[PDB]
C-alpha cells in the first residue's frame, strides 16, 4: 500500500533530487469542529501500527511501477522501494481515548523524507475514520447517558470487504457496550450480542417439520417435550388470556420461534414485529416462552423495530402485573425489551429516560498531514513551523482549559504559571497558572521498534469515558459549544514572527 | 491532631528558636519489603485531605498543653497553635494505587517547619495503614487470580472507629470484589455483600413462631402460603432422595433458614456447617430452596467455613446436580458456593481454582518521615538530601526497570539515554535508554488549596490492577523477588558527595 501514481512520482521526484533520505518531521492534525462538536476523540493508532509492520511491496507491485514510469529511471534504484523502510521512523501519538481539539497534532511522524511522505494517505484513512466513529459513538452515549448494557451497535452492513470490524471496534471505544460484529469480537473481544433477523421469520410458511421436534429437559434425563405440540397447547391459554382467535397468530412466526427455541432454549429471544405485535408476535412469544420454562427453560428477551417504541415497550411489560399472575411465572416481566431501527435521536433520549421500559437499544474532520521541519530547519507556508511539544493545561476542577504548543527544545510543565500568546488575542500574552500540565503526544515508535505495548480497548475505552466526564459542559454541548484555545509558547510565537507570521 | 508530648515539646523548641515559620520540605517514604514482596500500593491520599480540615481547633487541647508545663511559657503564644491551618502547606503525591518501592518518596510536604513537622504523625498513620491493606489485597488477588465474583472482605476485626471503613476501602482498591462494611458502601460506594452468621442459626430451638409464616407468591397478588409447612413437605422428599432419616436434619437450623427466607425470599442463602453439612445443613437448604421456588423464588447462595472446602464444594455440586434433575429445578446447579475461614494464603491457592467449584471467598512497612530541606538549604544526616523529583523508567513491554531520582531543579528525562549512578553504586554509572519515563509524584495541594480532584476508587482500583499487570514477573514474585533498583542523577549524586 503504495496505491496512487502521485505517491510514486513524488517519491521518484525526491529520489532524483537527493532528498529521499532527508530527515523530515510531519504532523497530522485537523481543523473542522467535527459534527459541530468541539472535540474529536482519538482513534486510529491500533491500525496504524499493524500497517507499519506490513509495508507490503511485492516485487511484482514494483515491476509494475517501472512500466508506468520513465524507462531507464535511476539506475534502476527501484531497489530503494524494495528495501523499505526498515524502519528509521519515529512516532509520537495521542493515546487512543484522548480528546483532540483542532490545530493540535495527534501524530507527529519523523524519518527519511521519502518514506514518511508515503504515509500521508494511509494515516489519514485510518485516523480520520476511526476518530469519526468514536466521536459519534461518544455523542450518542451523551444523549443516552449511562445505565445498564443499553447500547448495541450494529445490525447493519459493512463499508467494504471486511471493515465492519472498525465501526464495531471504535463504537465500543466511544461508549457502546456490545456489538453484533464477530470480527471485532474475535480479534478485540468487543462483547458480541444481537441475534435476531426478519429473514428467518419470513422463510417459514407454516409447514413445520420434525426431523426432531423434541427439546431436551433443562436438567437431565432422556425424553423431553415435543416442543411444537406443547406451544400450541400454551397458545390456547394465551389467546384466552388475551381475547384472541387461536387462528390469528401467524403459524410461520410460531414455527420460527420454536425453531429458534430448539437451538437456543436458554437464550430464547422473540422478534415481535414481523407481522403484528399485538395479534401475532406477542401471543406466539408467550405460547413459546411458556412451553419453555417447564422444559429448557426461562426465555430471555424480545425485540421491536417499528411504531412508537416507547409506547410498546411500556405496554409490553404491562399487564404482567397479571400476564404472569395469570400463569404464575416469576421471571416473565424481567425479560429484556430490545428496540431498534427508527430510533435516532429522541426517541434515543426518552427511551434512555424516564422510567422507560426499554433495556437495550440497537444503534468530516479536516485532517491534514503537513511537513513542519526538514533537515531540522522549520517550514511554514496558518500552520505552525518546526517540531513541537504539546500540553493540556487543566483547571483546579480536573477539566481542560487550553492546549499549549511549544518547541521541542523548551523546558516543560509544571503547576506554576506562564506567559502565553493566545492566537486570536495575539497582541499581548496571558499569564496563566494551570493546576496540572499533562503532555499529550507520547512516544509510540522509535527507529521502527515499538517503544510501548498496546492498550486493550478496555483501557483505551476507560480513558475516553474518563476524559469526557472531566470535560467542561460548555465543550461537551452537541451544537454550538464554547471554543477551546490552542495557544503558543513565547519562543514559538517568536519563531512564528521570525517566519513572517 | 497532636497526640504525644514531645511533638508539642519540639514544636515549642522550634518556636523559641525562631524557626517555626522556616520553610521546610519533608519526605515520607518506606524502607521494608512488606510480606516479603518487592512493592507496596500507594494509598491513603483520600483521608489525609479530608482530615486537613478535621484538625480542627479545639482550644481545650491547647489548654491541657500549657501544662506542657513551662508556665513560664512564651508570651502566651499558644495562639499560633489555635491559629494553625495547614495552608502554606504544599503536597505532592504518588496517586493512589500506583506501585511504590522502598527508596522513593510517596509524598513531599513543604511549608512552615513547625507546621509540616507536626503532620509527621497523622500522615504516617494514614498512609502506612492504607498502603499496607491495599498491598495485602493485591498479594491475595494475585494468588486468587482474577475472576468475576470471587473475593470478599472479611470482617470480624479491623480497628474500632475508622478502620472497618479504611480496611474495606483499600481492599477494594487492591482488588477485592466487595466488602461487608456498610460505612464504606455509603460514602465511597463499595459493593456490599455477605450476610450470614453462625449465631443466627444457633439461636433457634426449633420451637418456631408463626407470627407471620406467610410468604407471598412472587407472581403477583394472591394469598401468601405458610413456608414452614412446605419446607416440611419437601424435607421428606430430599431425605428420601439423599438416604437420611427425616429426623436427623436439625429442626432449629430449619427454623433459622425459613426465617431468613421469609426476610430474603429473592436472595436466600444457606449456612451449611453449624451442625453436619451432609446430614443437616444441606438437606435443610434443599428443603427450603425447593419450597421457596415452588413459589417462583430462587436460592442464591450456600456457605461453608469448616472442613476441606475444596472437597466439600465438589461433592456439594454433585448433589446440586443430582437434585436439579431429580426435582426438576435447574437453577440449583448454578447456586453459588461461598467459602470462608482460611485467612491463610496457601489455602487460597487450592481454592482458587484448579477447577475448584467455589465461587466466592471470604477474606508492617518500614515507614519514615524525614526532613530533606530547610531554608532551601539541604539536610542529609548520613537518607538523601534536597528537594527532589522522581521518575519511573519503563518499558517497552510496559514493565518498569527502575525508579530514578533527581534534583527538583533538573530537566525532565524522555526516551533517549541517561547516565546514572546507582546505590551500591558509587563505583560507576549505568547507561540506560528508557522506552518511557513516567514522573511519579504529582501536585495534589498547593498553599492550602487543592490543585486537582480526587480520583475515584474505580479509577484508582483500575490503575492498581493495571500497574500490577505491567510489572515484570521477578518483582511480582511473592517469595524472594528481585530488588528494584533506585538510582540517582549525576547532579543528585554530586550533592550526596559532600560530605559523604
Amino acid at each position: 500500500l503504495l496505491t496512487d501514481l502521485y505517491q510514486a512520482t513524488m517519491a521518484l521526484g525526491y529520489w532524483r533530487a537527493g532528498r529521499a533520505r532527508d530527515a523530515a518531521e510531519f504532523e497530522l492534525f485537523f481543523r473542522r469542529c467535527p459534527f459541530g462538536g468541539a472535540f474529536a476523540l482519538a482513534a486510529g493508532l491500533r491500525d496504524c501500527v499493524r500497517f507499519l509492520r506490513a509495508f507490503r511491496l511485492r516485487d511484482a507491485d514494483v515491476q509494475f511501477l517501472a512500466s508506468v514510469l520513465p524507462p531507464d529511471t535511476d539506475p534502476a534504484f527501484f531497489e530503494h522501494l524494495r528495501a523499505l523502510d526498515c524502519s528509521e521512523v519515529t512516532v509520537r501519538a495521542l493515546p487512543e481515548g484522548s480528546l483532540a481539539f483542532p490545530g493540535v497534532p495527534l501524530l507527529q511522524v519523523s524519518g527519511p523524507l521519502l518514506v514518511v511522505q508515503l504515509l500521508e494517505t494511509p494515516l489519514l484513512c485510518l485516523v480520520s475514520y476511526a476518530s469519526l466513529v468514536a466521536t459519534n459513538a461518544a455523542r450518542l452515549r451523551l444523549i443516552a447517558g449511562p445505565e445498564k448494557r443499553l447500547l448495541e451497535m450494529g445490525l447493519r452492513r459493512a463499508q467494504g470487504p471486511d471493515g465492519g470490524l472498525t465501526a464495531s471496534t471504535y463504537s465500543y471505544l466511544g461508549g457502546f457496550d456490545s456489538s453484533s460484529n464477530v470480527l471485532a469480537g474475535q480479534l478485540r473481544g468487543v462483547p458480541v450480542a444481537g441475534t435476531l433477523a426478519h429473514s428467518f421469520v419470513t422463510s417459514f410458511s407454516g409447514s413445520e417439520v420434525p426431523p426432531d421436534p423434541m427439546l431436551a429437559p433443562a436438567a437431565g434425563e432422556g425424553p423431553g417435550v415435543d416442543l411444537a405440540a406443547k406451544a400450541q397447547v400454551w397458545l390456547e391459554q394465551v389467546c384466552a388470556h388475551l381475547g384472541l382467535g387461536v387462528q390469528e397468530p401467524h403459524p410461520g412466526e410460531r414455527a420460527a420461534f420454536v425453531a429458534y427455541a430448539l437451538a437456543f432454549p436458554r437464550a430464547f429471544q422473540g422478534l415481535l414485529d414481523t407481522y403484528s405485535v399485538w395479534r401475532s408476535g406477542l401471543p406466539n412469544f408467550l405460547a413459546v416462552a411458556l412451553a419453555l420454562g417447564e422444559l429448557g427453560y426461562r426465555a430471555v428477551g424480545v425485540r421491536l423495530d417499528s411504531g412508537d417504541l416507547l409506547q410498546q415497550a411500556q405496554e409490553i411489560r404491562k399487564v404482567f402485573r397479571a400476564a404472569a399472575a395469570q400463569f404464575q411465572v416469576p421471571w416473565l416481566e424481567s425479560v429484556l425489551i430490545v428496540v431498534s431501527n427508527n430510533i435516532d435521536e429522541e426517541a434515543l433520549a426518552r427511551l434512555a429516560q424516564e422510567g422507560s421500559e426499554v433495556n437495550v437499544i440497537g444503534i468530516s474532520l479536516g485532517g491534514v498531514y503537513k511537513l513542519v521541519a526538514v533537515g531540522g530547519q522549520p517550514r511554514m507556508k496558518q500552520t505552525l513551523p518546526g517540531s513541537k511539544a504539546a500540553f493540556r493545561l487543566l483547571g483546579s476542577d480536573g477539566s481542560p482549559l487550553m492546549d499549549m504548543l511549544q518547541l521541542a527544545e523548551e523546558p516543560v510543565p509544571q503547576a506554576g504559571q506562564e506567559l502565553r500568546v493566545w492566537p486570536p488575542g495575539a497582541q499581548e500574552p496571558c499569564t496563566v497558572r494551570p493546576a496540572q500540565v499533562e503532555p499529550l503526544l507520547r512516544l509510540c515508535l522509535q527507529q521502527g521498534q515499538l517503544c510501548e505495548p498496546l492498550p486493550s480497548l478496555a483501557e483505551s475505552r476507560a480513558l475516553a469515558q474518563l476524559s469526557l466526564s472531566r470535560l467542561s459542559p460548555e465543550h461537551r454541548r452537541l451544537r454550538s459549544p464554547a471554543q477551546y484555545q490552542v495557544v503558543l509558547s513565547e519562543r514559538l510565537q517568536a519563531l512564528v514572527n521570525s517566519l513572517c507570521a
